[PDB]
C-alpha cells in the first residue's frame, strides 16, 4: 500500500488521482486534499467560467443573424446563474469520478509537516474550514495548488468597479464601458465576449496587438475582427494606476496617457500558490517567481515529493497541468513516463473565430531554425465552412521537409479547439503527411480541408 | 504525354482529376467530360444541400432555447434560395480549381467508342447538350458517373407532392404533414430537418427504426429522440404505392392500411449510372446491381479502364468516392499505391445529435469475432458538453487486447462529423490507445473525452 | 549533485554507471564500488571466458572438414591462457572508459550502514580486502551483486576432479571421461565445447534432454546433434553426491547406480549475492530465493535503492542485467522511462549450431493463449547457409493475425546471437510482417531468409 | 485468371513470380520462360559462384591462423567443383520452389510477339532448345533478362587466360600472378579472394583505391588491408589492351604503362541483355546504354509491360533485383505499393572484413545536404570482436538531428552482410535511435555494438 497524498484538487491534482487510482487500485490508497472546490479554479472560478460565460455571449451573434438565414432583453444575471451552476455541476461530476475509485476526498487546507528534511516518508496535516485537524503519512506527494490572480497595488480589485475575472459574474447589468488592462489571450477572449453582448470595449495593450499571436497570420484576423467591431485600443500602454472616480474608473497609464470607463478589468498574469506549504520543512527553495521548480517528470528537489499544474510555472493551461499530474504518477508508480514536450500543447485562444496552434511556430520555420514545408489552405472554398458563414478561417500545416512527419498547424476556426486534436496527435505521434492524407475523413466536413492541407505538402 | 479522361465531375472524377494534374502537370492531360456540372450531384443535388438545409434549420433548434441562456415566422423560400445558392458557388470552387490547374472541363455526356474490345489506349466520345460532338483518345479511363434516385412505378415523383430528395427545395412552403416512404440514413436526416422546422412526419419504415443504425447506443439516442418530438411511425412496412388525392397525397402500403399527407418524400435508395456508356465495346459487363464492379485499386475489368464512385457499389458516401478516384490516379500514374481499407471509413449520419462511427463495429467485438478492449464514455461530465447542454452524447473507443491499438470509434455529439477524425487516423495508422492518450488535446472540449476514452483502455 | 553509489560492477552496475555519468556529467557524482573487477562475473568468469572457451573449440569443428574444401596436437593451456588473457582486456577496456568517464572506481565490497531504517539519503561502507574502510553518502543506491555456484555439499568442487565451471581452465589437459551435472544452457554449451575438443561426456540430466529448451523443432537439432556426436546422457537422473576416486571421480546419483570419469563439472545453478549488505539497515528483507526482488523499473521496496543483474532474479543474461541497470539510472534521474519487457528479451544458447529465441514461444500459439500466424523455413535452401554448409538450420517468425505485427522468432544458426537481434528490433517496435519485408535485405546472406520469413507471413 | 509470364528466371523473374503464384494462387497463371537455368546468372554464373569461392578462399586464413589458438595441398580443382556444385544445388532449390507453387516453368528464349503495338493482352513466343516452339497469352509482362560481361575489343576473353569472372572456376592451377584489370567492388573481392589463396595480385586501378568507398573509413581500412598483404596497385590506369604473351598475359595501359602476369581477370562492367526481345512490337525504346527504362513500379513504356533486375539498369544488386520484380507484381495485382528508394538499399563489398552500408553517406552529411547526428563505434572493445580477433572493425550509426530517426549506418566486420540488416530495417521503417537502444540485443555479440551505437545518440 503506497500512500499517495494531493495538495489540491484541481485539474493538476484531479487526474493525477484519477490515474493513480485506476491503475492501482489494491496497491494504492490516493487522497486529494483541496481548500475551495474539487476542479480547483480551473473549473469553480477561471478557465470553465469564462468558456461557459463566452458562450452564452454567442447567442447574441446568431440571433442579430437569423433573418437572412430565413428566420424573422439579455438578462445579465441569469447569464451569470448559468456560469455558477455550470461551474457547481462540473465540479460535482468530478467529485463523484474521484469518490467511486476509491479516493478518499478531504476538504480543508494541506501543508508538509515533516519532522526532519530527509524523511523517505512524508506527513501531511490537513486542516479543515470545520476547525478540525488530521494528519496524513505520504510515500508519495503531490503539490497541485494552482495560482491566484496577481494584483497591482496601484490597481487593488473591488468587486464592483475594478474587477479581477473571477469577479465579473457578479455584476448586475452589463458595464457602460469596459476598459480591459492587459493584452493577451484571457484579456483577450472577455474582450471578444463583452463585444458580443454590445458593451463597448477599450484594450490597455502593452505592444501593438489587443492580442499578440505567435501565428501572424491568425493574429491579423483577429485585429480585423476587432477594429471591425469596435474595439478600442491603447498600444503600448502600462496601467499606472486605476483609480476609482465619480461613477466608474479611470485607468492612467505611465505615459501620462488616461482613459475613463464604467469598469476596468485587470487581465495582468497569476501568481503561483506556493506560500504556508512546509516546503521548507522538506529543504525544497521555491525557484524564481515563487514557482515550485519542477522537471520532465514532475518531481521537485526533495525526494517523493511531486508537484503540477500551475503552480509549478511551466505552461498555464489546464490541460498542460493534467499531464503533469498525470506523469508524476506515471512516475512515482513504476509505469512508462514520456517527459512533457512543449512543443506538443495544443493551445487554444476562445475569441471569434478560435485561433488553436501546436507545433513549431511559423516564425521559427521562416527563420531556418526549422526545416519543414508549409501550407495555409483557406476555408472558404470548404462546403462546410460555408454553410457555417465563415470567411477568413484557414488550415496551416507545417511537415518536416524530407519525411513528411507533421509537426505543427494553426487552425482558424469556429471550432478550432476540436479541428487541432488530429494536428496535435500527429505532431505527438510522429505521423506523416502522407498518412495523414490517408483518413476517409467525413465529407462535408471542416476536418477533410486538415487532411487536403496534409495531401498538398505529400513530396 | 499520358491521356487521362474522366467520365463524370462529383468528387470521384473531379478529384481524381486534381491529383492527376496537381502532382504530374507536364506528363499528363487530363480532361474530365461532365454533364450536370463539377461538383456532381454530391455537391448540386444530394450532399451539399441536404447539409445545407440541416444546418439552416439548425438555428431554429437553438433559437428557442434562448431562454435558458438568458435571452427572451420561418421563410422557407430563403432557406431553399440560400440551398440553392451556396450549392452553386461550392460548384464554382471546384470548376475554377480545376480549371486554373490546367484541367480541361468539356460540359457533356461521354462514352466509350472503341473499335474493337481488346486495346490499351481508348476512346470516348462527348455529347454536348447541343447536340454537338467531340471525340477523346485515352490512355487511362476513369468512370464516375454516380448514381440516381430510385423510382417506385406505383409512386412517380411528381414534384409538387410525391417528391424526391432533389425536389424538395422547389417548395414555397412547410408541409402540413410530411410523409417519408423508406427507412435509412437520408430519411433519417430528412425527418429529423422537417420535425425541427415544426413539420409533423409520419415515416413508413422499411425496419424497426426510422433510422436504423448499427452501434445500438447511437441509435437509441435517436429513437428516443424521433419520439420525443413526436414523430409518427409505421415499422415494417412497405409503401404499396403513393397515389395524389385532393390537396395532399394517399400512402397506401403493402398491408391495405393507409396514411395521408400533403406530400410523400420518397426516400428509397439510387441506382448506378452505368448504363449507355459503351461498357460492352470493352469487355466489361455490368456487375450485381448494374454496378461497375471495381478493385481495391479501382479498377475495372478492362485494361487502362478505372471507375470510382457511387457508379461502382463500394460505399455512397462522398469521402468513399473521392479515394476511389485519388487512388485511381495513384495506380495509373506509377505512384505509392494502398488500397482503400472498408473498415477505415469514417461515416456521419447528419440528425441532431450527429453520429460518427469508424471501424470495427461494437456487433462484432461482442460476438468474439474481434478481440478487442472497448469503453463508453457519456459526454454529459465534459464541461464544455455541460456548455452546448448536451445530454446524451458519449465516445465510444475500441481497442485490440494486447496492443491497445485503436481499431474503431463510435461519436454521438453536435460535431462528430468533425471528431471522428481523430479516431479514424487511430484507425487507419493503428495508433495506440497509449500513444493517443499522450496527445495534450484542448481543454475544455468534447475532443479532451477522446484522449480520455482511451487512456482508460490503456492495459 | 545528485551521488549515485553502485555496489557491484558487472554488466547491471558498470553499464547504469556508464549511462549515468555519459548523459549526465554535471549534475552527478557517480560511484563504482565492485571488488571483483569491473566487468564482474559475466567477464571475468562465467559469460565472456565461457564463449571464448567455445569459440577456440570452434576452430576444430571447421578445420577437419578442409577436405570438403579442398584442403587437406590441441594445447589446452594456450586455449585457456587465451581464456583468461581475453577476458583480462575486456575488463580493461570497461575500467578505462569508466575512469575517463570520470566514475570513481573502488575496489572492495560494499554494504548499507544506515543508521534508521527511514531515510532519503543512504550510507555505504566500502571494505577493501587490505581491512581499510571508507564510508560513503547516496541519494541513489543500485545493488548489483551478481550471482554465485550454487554448491551441494554431496559433491563440493575441489578445483582438480570436482569442478564449478570457473574452474574448468586451470586443467592442463583434457579429461579423459568428463561427467557433466545437471541439465541446463550453461551444461549444454560445455558438454557441445568438450565433445567438439574430442572429450568423451556423460551428462546426468535431470530433465529429458542434455539441453532442455522451449522450442521443440530447435531442441531437436540439438538432442540429434549431441547423439550423433556420441555424448552419453543417463535422462532424469540426480547426482546424490561426487566422491573422488582413485585418480578420477565416481558419481553416484539418487537411484543408486554410478558412473565413472576424469572429472566431474558441476552445472547446477547459482545463487544470489544478497547477503551481509545490510539491507536490514534499510527495510528490505530478501524475497522468494534469497533475491533483491525488483520493480519493472529496477526499484526496490526501499526508496532511494535499485537493484538489477542476477541478484534480483528477473533473468540470469548479462544482457537483461544491463538494461535493468540502464533503467534504474533513467528513472532515477528523470529521464525517458520505458518498464522492461520479458518477452522482448532476446536470449541464445551457444552450442553449434547457436538457437536464439525472442517473443511468444510457438508453444503458447499453439494452445490458443495468443493468436499468432507462425513460419518455419529451413535454412538449407538459402545459398550463404549452402556456403556454411548449414544443414539443420531454420528461421521461424511468428505474428499478430489480424495486423501482421511481429510478436516473437527463433533462429537457429552459427551466428543466431546476431541474426536475432533484427526481430527482437521487430518484436520490441511492434514492426509489421509488411514492414519487415520490404527491407532490402542484403544478397546472399542468412538475413535475407529472416525477410522471406515475414514476406510469407503477410496477409 | 490473369496471366503472368516472365522472361528469365534470375532474381528479378524468379522471386516476382514467387510473389505472384503466392498471394494469387486461383487468380493467377504464372509462367517463368529462361532460357539458361532457373536463379539466373545470380544463381550460376556470379553472385552465387563468387561467394561460394571466396568463402572457401577463407580456410587458407584460418589454417595459418590456428597454431596461436592452439592447435598445432590447396587443390583448386576441388575448390571450383564446390563451386559448379553449390551453384547447381541452389538452382535445383529454387526450381522446385517455383514448381510447387503451381508455377509453369519452361526452358527455352522467350520473345514478344504482339501482332501489333497496342494491344492490351500481349503474347510471347518461347523457343526452346529442343528446336520446339510455343506461344503464350499474357496480360502481364515482365522483362527480367539480366546482364552480360561487357567485353573491351582490344582484350578479348579466352577462358585460358584472359578471363571473365565466370571464366575463373574453370582453370586448373592457381594463377602465378594475376592480373585484374577494373577496380570496383567485384573486382575488389577476387582480389582479396585470390589473395587469400597465395596468389599474387596486380590491380589496375582509374582513381587511386583499389576500390573507392563512398565510406571513406571502410575504404582506408581495406586500402590497409590491401597494401599488408602484397596487394600490388596500378593508380589511375585504364587497360588500352590485353594481349596474349608468350607465357602469360600483357596488360598495356593508355599511358604506355605495362605490366605482365599469368592472367588477366576483367572486370569491367556489364550490358543489358535487351536485345531480340522484340521490345520494338510493342513500341518500347531502350533507354540510355540499352537498358529497358522503367519507373518506380518497374513498368516500362508499353502498358501491362514490366521490367526488373539488371536489364533496367537500376542497380546492379541481386536484392534490388527481386524487390523491383516482387514490386511489379504488387502493383499489377493491386495490392499496396511502395516505390523502392535508393538510399534504403543494404549493400555489401564481400571483402575480408567485408564492409555493408545502407542510408544517406557520411560524405553527404559532411557536407550539410543532410542534418544527421554520427557515431563510428570501433569494435575493438566489444568482446565478441575479441574473440573473433577483429581488429580495425567498426560500426557507424547516423541519425536524423531533431528526430533521432536512423537514417544510414555503415559495418566493418566479418559479417558485415548480416550486421547491416537491423539498421537497414531502422533506415526503411524510421526507427528511432531511442527505440534501437532499447532493443535487449545478446550479449556477448557484436550486434550489441549497433544498440550501444545508437544509444549513444539519444537526445
Ligand atoms: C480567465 C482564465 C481562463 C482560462 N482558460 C483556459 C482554457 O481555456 N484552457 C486551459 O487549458 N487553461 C485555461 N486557463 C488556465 C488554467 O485555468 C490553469 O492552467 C489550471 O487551472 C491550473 O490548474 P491546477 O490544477 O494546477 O490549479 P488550480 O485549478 O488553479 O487549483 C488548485 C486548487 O488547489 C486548492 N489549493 C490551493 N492551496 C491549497 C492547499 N494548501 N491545500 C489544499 N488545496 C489548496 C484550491 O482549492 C485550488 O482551486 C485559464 C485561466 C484563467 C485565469
Ligand atoms: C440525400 C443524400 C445525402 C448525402 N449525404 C452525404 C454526406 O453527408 N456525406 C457523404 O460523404 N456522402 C453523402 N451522400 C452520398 C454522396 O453524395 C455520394 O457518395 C457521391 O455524390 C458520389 O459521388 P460521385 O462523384 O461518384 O458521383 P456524383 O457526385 O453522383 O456525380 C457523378 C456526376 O457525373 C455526371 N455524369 C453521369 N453520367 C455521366 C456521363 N455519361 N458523362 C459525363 N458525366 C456523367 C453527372 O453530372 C453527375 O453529377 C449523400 C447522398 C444523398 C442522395
Ligand atoms: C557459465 C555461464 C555462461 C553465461 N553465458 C551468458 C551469455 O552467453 N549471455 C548472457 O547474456 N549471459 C550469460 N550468462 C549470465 C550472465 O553472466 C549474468 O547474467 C550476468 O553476469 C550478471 O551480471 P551482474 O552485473 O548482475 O552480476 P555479475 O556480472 O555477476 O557481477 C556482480 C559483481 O559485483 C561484485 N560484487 C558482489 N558482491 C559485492 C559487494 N558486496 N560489493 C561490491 N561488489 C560486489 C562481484 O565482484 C561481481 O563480479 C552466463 C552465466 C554463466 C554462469
Ligand atoms: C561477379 C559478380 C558478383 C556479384 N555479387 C553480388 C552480390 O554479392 N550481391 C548482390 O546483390 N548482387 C551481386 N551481383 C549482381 C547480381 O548478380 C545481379 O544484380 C543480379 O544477377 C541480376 O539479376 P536478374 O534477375 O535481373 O538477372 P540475371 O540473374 O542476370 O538473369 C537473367 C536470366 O534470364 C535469362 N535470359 C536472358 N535473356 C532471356 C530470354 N530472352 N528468354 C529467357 N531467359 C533469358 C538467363 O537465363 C539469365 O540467367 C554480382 C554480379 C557479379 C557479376
Amino acid at each position: 500500500v503506497t500512500r499517495i497524498v494531493i495538495l489540491g484538487g484541481g485539474p493538476a491534482g484531479y487526474e493525477a488521482a484519477l490515474v493513480a487510482a485506476t491503475s492501482h487500485p489494491e496497491t494504492t490508497q490516493v487522497t486529494v486534499i483541496d481548500c475551495d472546490g474539487i476542479g480547483g479554479a480551473a473549473v469553480l472560478d477561471d478557465c470553465v467560467p469564462s468558456k461557459t460565460f463566452i458562450a452564452s455571449t454567442g447567442l447574441r451573434t446568431e440571433l442579430r443573424r437569423a433573418p437572412h438565414l430565413g428566420f424573422h432583453k439579455i438578462s445579465l444575471p441569469q447569464i451569470h446563474a448559468r456560469v455558477k451552476t455550470l461551474a457547481a455541476a462540473q465540479s460535482a461530476d468530478i467529485t463523484a469520478q474521484l469518490l467511486s475509485m476509491g479516493v478518499q476526498v478531504i476538504a480543508g487546507r494541506g501543508e508538509l509537516i515533516d519532522s526532519t528534511p530527509g524523511l523517505a516518508r512524508h506527513r501531511i496535516k490537513a486542516t479543515a474550514a470545520d476547525g478540525s485537524t488530521s494528519e496524513h503519512e505520504a510515500d508519495v506527494v503531490l503539490v497541485a495548488t494552482g495560482a491566484s490572480p496577481r494584483i497591482l497595488p496601484s490597481a487593488q480589485p473591488d468587486g464592483e468597479r475594478i474587477l479581477t475575472w473571477r469577479q465579473l459574474y457578479d455584476l448586475d447589468a452589463l458595464p457602460d464601458h469596459l476598459i480591459v488592462v492587459g493584452s493577451g489571450v484571457t484579456g483577450a477572449e472577455f474582450v471578444d465576449a463583452y463585444t458580443e453582448l454590445g458593451v463597448p470595449v477599450t484594450v490597455v495593450a502593452s505592444q501593438d496587438h489587443v492580442l499578440p499571436y505567435e501565428d501572424a497570420d491568425a493574429a491579423l484576423v483577429l485585429e480585423e475582427s476587432f477594429a471591425e467591431r469596435g474595439v478600442r485600443l491603447f498600444k503600448n500602454a502600462r496601467a499606472a494606476s486605476v483609480t476609482r472616480t465619480g461613477a466608474g474608473v479611470l485607468v492612467t497609464m505611465t505615459d501620462g496617457r488616461t482613459v475613463e470607463g464604467s469598469h476596468a478589468l485587470m487581465t495582468i498574469g497569476s501568481v503561483p500558490n506556493t506560500s504556508g506549504l512546509g516546503l521548507e520543512r522538506v529543504g525544497i527553495q521555491l525557484g524564481r517567481g515563487n514557482y515550485l521548480t519542477v522537471d520532465r517528470v514532475s518531481r521537485t528537489l526533495a525526494t517523493g515529493i511531486y508537484a503540477a499544474g500551475d503552480c509549478t510555472g511551466l505552461l498555464p493551461l489546464a490541460s498542460v497541468a493534467a499531464m503533469q499530474g498525470r506523469i508524476a504518477m506515471y512516475h512515482a508508480l513504476g509505469e512508462g513516463v514520456s517527459p512533457i514536450r512543449l512543443r506538443t500543447v495544443a493551445a487554444t485562444v476562445f475569441t471569434r473565430p478560435e485561433i488553436a496552434a501546436v507545433g513549431v511556430p511559423q516564425s521559427v520555420i521562416d527563420a531556418g531554425s526549422v526545416a519543414a514545408r508549409t501550407i495555409m489552405l483557406p476555408l472558404r472554398t470548404n462546403a462546410r465552412a460555408k454553410m457555417s458563414e465563415m470567411r477568413h478561417g484557414f488550415v496551416k500545416i507545417f511537415c518536416r521537409r524530407s519525411t513528411g512527419v507533421v509537426i505543427g498547424g494553426v487552425v482558424v476556426a469556429p471550432i478550432a479547439s476540436e479541428l487541432i486534436l488530429p494536428i496535435a496527435v500527429a505532431v505527438q505521434n510522429r505521423i506523416t503527411v502522407n498518412e495523414l492524407a490517408q483518413t476517409l475523413a467525413v465529407y462535408p466536413s471542416l476536418s477533410g480541408s486538415i487532411t487536403e492541407a496534409a495531401r498538398r505538402l505529400m513530396a
